[PDB]
C-alpha cells in the first residue's frame, strides 16, 4: 500500500496527448476545469442540441461534438451518468477507439458489472475523487484537493498506471493523496459508503431527529438549527482532527452524552442491515434494481424525490438559508 | 401412463422429412449428432459469424445459415436459450413456416409461458430429454440413452404425436423410456427439479459440507474428497439400484449414520421453502425474474458466477482434479 | 502437505512378504482382488461355515481359515464391519501377532475409538479408500483408481510409512493420489461426510424433492426423472470439472434458479444441525449411540431400513430402472 | 374384514394335537387354564427350581421341564416376557422345533423386531388376547371372553390359520370376536395403546386430577374416590354401550361440564405427543430404548417403581380398599 502524492508523481504520460472529456455536469465541469487549470491539453465533448454545450463553451473551453472529440483524443475521459454510459459509449465513442489509446473513468460501475465492454489494444484506467464533483473544483481553487483512487483494468501500451497517475496530479487529487486499487473495490466500497452512511445515513439520521423534537412539541425553527445546521460546524472538527479534535472542542457535557446514548441509536439491527448492504452490491442485485428502475421509467425514483421536497424540514430549512443569506 | 420404449416406437413419419436443429451448443450439438447417426436427414442452422457455425461444420454436418434451414426443412427443432428464443424465432424462423410445417422444442419455457405464438395450421410438439446435453451424446455413443418426454400442443396434421415419437426415438430417448406430457407439466417439473434438487441443492449441499470441515480445522485438501469427490461414486449405486443397492454397498456405519441424521439436513424448513419455490414457479415469478435479469443485463448472474468461481473448493478442487489428469 | 502419487511410490516394503486380507465383503473382496491384480502375494481368511468362502474360491483366490491366514502372513488386513471386529481380532488374530507383524485397516474406527488395542512391537497402519468398495474395484477395472489416505498410529520396525504406501499403490489409490493423515483425523471426516453429506444428505434431499411434486400432484414417475434419475448425469460433471464444469453445461436457466434458489433449501439451521452433527462423532457420542445400535439387536436400524424399502420412491425407481435394463 | 366367532370357528386342526404351555404367569396361567377347560389336551412348561412349576402342578396341570414340553408337543406357545423370550427360545426351545411344528406367540414383538429367527419349515402365528392376563381368565368364567387377534407370519403346513383359530376358540377370545392381522399392525396398535392410552394416559390423568384438588386444600380421601375409585363405575357404561349410554346414565350437569372442559385437559400438544410415541415405536426406536433398559439392569425401571408405591394417592387408596374388603 503506498499513498501518491505530488511529490511522487509527475506530468509526463500527458505532456504530449489531447484528453476528450466527455461531460459536462457534476464531476465533467469540475475536473475538467481543473484539468486545464494545470495547463492540460483538454477538448470536452458534449451534445449541440444540450444545454451544457452552451455551459461548456461559455466557461471558455473548446467543446467540440462527442465524436469528433473521440476522434482527436488519445484519452477519453467519461463523466456522465453510468446509467446511460452504455448506450453513448457503443454509439458515439466505441468506433474511434484506436488500438493505443486509452479509456478512463471516475467510476468503475459501467466496467466491473460488464455494460462496457472494451475492444483489446486499448488501455482501461480510472481516475477517481472521493467527494462530490462540486467540492472537487472548490477544493481545487483554494488550493488543496480532494482524495483520489487509481486503478488499472486493462494495460496495453505498458503506460496505463502512469497515465492514471498524470490525470490524477492534473484534476488535483495528488494533494490529498492517490491509492492504486482495482475497479471492484472502488465500486463496491463508494456504493456502500453513499448508501449506508454518505447520502443514505447521515439523511435519515436528521429526519428521525428533527420529527423527534416537532412531534414532541418543541419548535420545528428550533428543531433545524439542532440537528442539522449545526452538523456542518461539527464535521468539520472531525476533517481536520477526527473524533479526538471534535471531541475536545465540545463541551465534556455533550462529550459524555453523546458516548453512552450513541450505541442506542446506532444499534446493532443497524450494523446487521449494512451487512446485507454491502452482500446486495457485491452479489450485483443493487446494480440490477438501480438498472431495472431506469428501464421501467424512474417512476419510484421521481416519486421519493417529490415526497423528499415536501417534507417540513426542507420547508423551514430552506426558508432559514434565505433570511440569512445562505442560499439565493 | 404409457412408457414410450424402442420396440413401441417408430420411424416412420420422420422417414422421409428434412429436420432442422436450429443451435449447436449443449443441447444443439449433442441431438443434431444422435439424430444423425440412426441416418436421419437433418440441417444444422447456425449464425454465420458465430463459433460455433465453424464447429458444426468440423464435425460434418451440412451448416447452413438458420433461414435456409428454416426455409428447407418441414420440421424446425429449435436449440438455443430460451432467454433468446423469442427474437430470434420472429425474425428468421416465423417467416419461413407454411402451414403443415412443425415447431418442436426440447423445453416448454417460451411456448408454454406465450414466449412464442405460433401460427395457425402449425404443428407444436416437444421431445426435451430429461439429462444435461453433454450426457445426451455419451449416453447415447455407449448404446444406452437418456429419458425423455413427448408433448403435442397444436396436432394439424394429426401425425404430431408420430412426428415427436420418431423424433425421441433418433436422438436415442426410447431405449431409457419416452412418457407423453403436457407443455405445463415438463416446464414446471424441469425448473423446480433442477432449481431446489440438481442444481441448487446439491451444490449448496457439498459447499456448506465442505466449510463445516475446513471452519473445524481440517485439511482442506480432505474435505474434498469427503464431501464431493466420494458423491460421484455414491450416486452411481442410486443411477443403478436406488437407495437399497446404495445402502447395501455401504457399510452398516454409513448406513446407521445417515438414516438418523438426515432429518436434521434436509428439516422442516427446507420443506416448506421447496413448496414456495414451486409456487414462484407455477405462478410466473421465476420466469419474470429471469426475464428481467437478461433486460436488465446480467450483472447479478454474472456476479454470482465470479463468486464461485472464488470459492476454495474450486481451488482445491481444479488442482485435485488436474494433478491424477481428471481435467486437463 | 504432499500429495503421493504413482511416481511417487513402490512396491520395495511389500516385495517380500505376505498380506492377510481378513473379509470378502464390499471393500474385502474389492481391495483383495486389485492387490492381487498388481501381482502381490495375497492369501484371503474367510469363515468356513459361510457364504463369501464359497465366493474367494470361485475368484481364483487362496481363501484360508482366518487364523491359518494370520499365521502365515506378515500384513493383517481387515476387511469387516467395524462392529464386529473387535471380537474377531481378540479371538482369531491377536494369538497370531507376532513382534515385527503390521495390522492394517482401511477405517480407523475400531483403533481411534480404542475398540481394539495392538500390542506393542506391532505396526499400525491404515490403508483407507475415500468410495465405496464396488467403485474402488470398478475403478481399478477401468485404468484409474479412488482416492486414498495413509496412516501410521505405531510404528515400530520404522518400516511402516513405506508398507502402508505399498499397499495403498497395489489397491490403485496411487493414480488418484495418496495423503498421509491420523487416524483420528480419517475416522472424524469420514463419519461426518457420510452421516452429512455422501449417505444422510442426498437421500434426503432427493426424497423431500420427489414427495414435494407428488403431492402437487404431478406424476411419481416424472418426479422420479427429475428428482433422482438426472442427479447422476449432473455429478459426474463435478467430478470431472467441479462447479464450473457443471454450470457451463447446463442451461443458463438452470444455472440461475439455482444459484438463487439453493440458498433456501440448505439454509442456516441445516448448517448449525452439521456443527452438532460434527460435535457428536469428536466427543465420542455416535460411537456411543452405534455400539448400542448392534447391542440392542438392531431393531430401530432394521425398522428403518423396512420403512425405507416401502417408499414410493424405490417402488416407481425399480419399475423404470428395470423396463430400460438398468437393474436386473 | 371379516370377524371370527363361536359360530364360525372350530376345534379341527387342534382335536389331535398336543399344545405346550410355556409360561405360567399373567396370560401364561390364564391361557393353559382356559385351553384346559374347553378340553384341549395341554402341557405347560416351567421351570424347575422356578416358583411358578409349584403353582401349576397345584393348578392340576401335567407340569413337565420346556424342553420335555417341546419335544412332546406339536404347538409351542410361549407364554414368558418378551425381554427374555429370546434366550429362553434358542436353548430350550429351538433344539425341539422339528419341520411341520407350529410355534404361537401372543404378542408379535419378538417376531417383528427380530428377536426371534424361526426355522423354515415351521408354523408361525399369533393368538393374542386384547386384554390383561387376569380378566382373560375371570371373563371366561364368567361365559365371556375377550378379544383377539389371529395373524400368520409363516405357513408350511397349509393349516396355520386353522391352527391358530382352533386355539383362540379354546381360550374363549371367540365369544367376543376374532380378526385377523398381521403380527407388524398387532405389535404396533398394542404399544401404542398401553403406552398412549390404557397404562400411561389414564393413570397420569387420574394422578393429575388427584394432586390439582389435594394441592387446593380438599381431602385427601374425597379426593380419591371422585378421581380414581369413581372411574371403575363409568368405564363399565363405556364398556357396555359406549359414549352414549354413559352419557344417559350420568347427569346432564356433568354430561355439560365434561363436553365442554374436555378440549382442554387432552389439548392440541397432547395430540401432538401421541404421534410421535406412534413414530418412535414404528420405526423401532421405543424398542432399542426398551432392549437396553433390560441390558441395563432396569435401574429406572425399578426406580420408577419405588416413587409410583410412594405416591399419596397410592396410600390413601390402599387404606379405603383394605377397610371395605376390595383388597386383602
Ligand atoms: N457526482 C459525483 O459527485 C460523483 C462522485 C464520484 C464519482 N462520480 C462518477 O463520475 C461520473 C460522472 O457522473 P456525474 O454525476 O458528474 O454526471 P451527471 O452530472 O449526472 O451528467 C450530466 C452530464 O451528462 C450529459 N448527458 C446526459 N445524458 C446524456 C446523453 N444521453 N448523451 C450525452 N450526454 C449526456 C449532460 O449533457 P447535457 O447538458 O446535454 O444534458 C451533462 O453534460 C459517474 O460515473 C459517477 O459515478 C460522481
Ligand atoms: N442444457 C441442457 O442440459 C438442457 C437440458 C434439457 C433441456 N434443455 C433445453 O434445450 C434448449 C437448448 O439449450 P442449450 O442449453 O443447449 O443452449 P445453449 O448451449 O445455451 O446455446 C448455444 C447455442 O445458441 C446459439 N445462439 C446463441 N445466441 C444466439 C442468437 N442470438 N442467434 C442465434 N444463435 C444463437 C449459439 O451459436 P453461436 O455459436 O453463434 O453463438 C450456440 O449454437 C433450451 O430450451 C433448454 O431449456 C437444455
Ligand atoms: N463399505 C465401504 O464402501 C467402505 C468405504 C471405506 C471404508 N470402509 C471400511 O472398510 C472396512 C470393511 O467394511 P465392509 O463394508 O467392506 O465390510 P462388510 O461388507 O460389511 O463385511 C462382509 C464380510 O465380513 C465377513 N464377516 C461378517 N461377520 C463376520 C464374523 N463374525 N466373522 C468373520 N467374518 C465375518 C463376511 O463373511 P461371511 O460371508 O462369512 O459372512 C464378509 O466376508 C470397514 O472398516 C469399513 O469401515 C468401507
Ligand atoms: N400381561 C398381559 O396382560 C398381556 C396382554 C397381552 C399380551 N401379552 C403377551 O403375552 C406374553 C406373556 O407375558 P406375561 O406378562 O403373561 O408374562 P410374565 O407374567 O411376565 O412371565 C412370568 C412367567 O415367565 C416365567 N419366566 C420368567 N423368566 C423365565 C426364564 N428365564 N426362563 C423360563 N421361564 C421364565 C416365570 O417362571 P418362574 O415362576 O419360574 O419364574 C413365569 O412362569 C408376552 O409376550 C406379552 O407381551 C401380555
Ligand atoms: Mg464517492
Ligand atoms: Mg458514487
Ligand atoms: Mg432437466
Ligand atoms: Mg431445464
Ligand atoms: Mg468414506
Ligand atoms: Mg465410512
Ligand atoms: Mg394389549
Ligand atoms: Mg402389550
Amino acid at each position: 500500500m503506498k499513498v501518491f502524492y505530488d511529490s511522487d508523481t509527475t506530468f509526463d504520460a500527458v505532456k504530449d496527448k489531447t484528453i476528450a472529456v466527455i461531460g459536462y455536469g457534476s464531476q465533467g465541469r469540475a475536473q475538467s476545469l481543473n484539468m486545464k487549470d494545470s495547463g492540460l491539453k483538454v477538448v470536452v465533448g458534449l451534445r449541440p442540441n444540450g444545454a451544457s454545450w452552451n455551459k461548456a463553451k461559455e466557461d471558455g473551453h473548446e467543446v467540440l461534438s462527442i465524436e469528433e472529440a473521440a476522434e482527436k483524443a488519445d484519452i477519453i475521459h467519461i463523466l456522465i451518468p453510468d446509467e446511460i454510459q452504455g448506450d453513448v459509449y457503443n454509439k458515439q465513442i466505441k468506433p474511434y477507439l484506436k488500438e493505443g489509446k486509452t479509456l478512463s473513468f471516475s467510476h468503475g460501475y459501467n466496467i466491473h458489472y460488464g455494460y462496457i465492454v472494451p475492444p483489446e489494444g486499448v488501455n482501461v484506467v480510472m481516475v477517481a475523487p472521493k467527494s462530490p464533483g462540486a467540492m472537487v473544483r472548490r477544493t481545487y481553487e483554494e488550493g488543496f484537493g480532494v482524495p483520489g483512487l487509481v486503478c488499472v483494468e486493462k494495460d496495453a501500451t505498458g503506460d496505463a498506471l502512469d497515465i492514471a497517475l498524470g490525470m490524477a496530479k492534473g484534476v488535483g487529487l495528488t494533494r490529498a493523496g492517490v491509492i492504486q486499487t482495482t475497479f471492484r473495490e472502488e465500486t463496491e466500497t463508494d456504493l456502500f459508503g453513499e448508501q449506508a452512511v454518505l447520502c443514505g445515513g447521515v439523511t435519515e439520521l436528521i429526519k428521525a431527529g428533527f420529527e423527534t423534537l416537532v412531534e414532541a412539541g418543541y419548535s420545528p425553527e428550533m428543531a433545524y438549527f439542532e440537528t442539522c445546521h449545526e452538523l456542518k460546524l461539527i464535521i468539520d472538527l472531525i476533517y481536520q482532527k477526527g473524533f479526538a479534535g471534535m471531541w475536545n472542542d465540545v463541551s465534556n457535557t455533550a462529550e459524555y452524552g453523546g458516548l453512552t446514548r450513541r450505541s442506542r441509536v446506532i444499534n446493532e439491527q443497524s450494523r446487521q442491515e449494512m451487512r446485507k448492504i454491502l452482500k446486495e452490491i457485491q452479489d450485483g442485485r443493487f446494480t440490477k434494481e438501480w438498472a431495472l428502475e431506469n428501464i421501467s421509467g424512474k417512476a419510484h425514483l421521481n416519486s421519493m424525490r417529490r415526497i423528499e421536497s415536501e417534507l417540513l424540514i426542507e420547508e423551514v430549512g430552506a426558508k432559514l438559508r434565505k433570511m440569512c443569506g445562505l442560499q439565493k
